[PDB]
């Protein structure tokens, strides 16, 4: 099946603008959050910080990444996420 | 002769999928040669280590029949071959 899918990505991909997130003008974009703590490695009474480890997932939605032909869910090199919008989500307090 | 079958090969290849990309999962052996362990601190409560870490996989994207003998390629073709996502979940 090979040579079909990486046509279904390269045309997911084709005219694809980063710049935009989903339904630029639109509404927007819901954002689902999932943390699965690994461990908290450190608490400093000193620099009154600790460090922690997570598993931080992100959930959307964007239409231009939609497929109908291929019955499965695609997982791609993770080198694919710098040619996708991602939300900019950092951490306030860090 | 062997710029263009290894060109040829990478003509096309798609780094984003695996091996059998729809199809059976890949099986990846793994090797590793322990070079040293460099420090254990109770303090931190971890320690520091150091390996050669190999993996062997099957990519048919990248058979080549012509030529009798293993190819060493520069380090730099990674960048554009697919290569498994092994992490180490503890470090
Ligand atoms: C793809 O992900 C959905 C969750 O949105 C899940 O219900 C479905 O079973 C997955 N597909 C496969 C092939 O497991
Ligand atoms: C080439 O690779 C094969 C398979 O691992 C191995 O048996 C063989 O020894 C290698 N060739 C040389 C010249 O060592």
């Amino acid at each position: 099946n090979m040579s079909f899918v990486k046509e279904t990505v390269d045309k997911l991909l084709k005219g694809y603008d980063i710049r935009l997130r989903p339904d630029f003008g639109g509404p927007p974009v819901c954002v689902g959050m999932n943390i699965d703590i690994a461990s908290i490695d450190m608490v400093s009474e000193v620099n009154m910080d600790y460090t922690l480890t997570m598993y931080f997932q992100q959930y959307w939605r964007d239409k231009r990444l939609a497929y109908s032909g291929i019955p499965l869910n695609l997982t791609l090199d993770n080198r694919v996420a710098d040619q996708l919008w991602v939300p900019d989500t950092y951490f306030l307090n860090d």
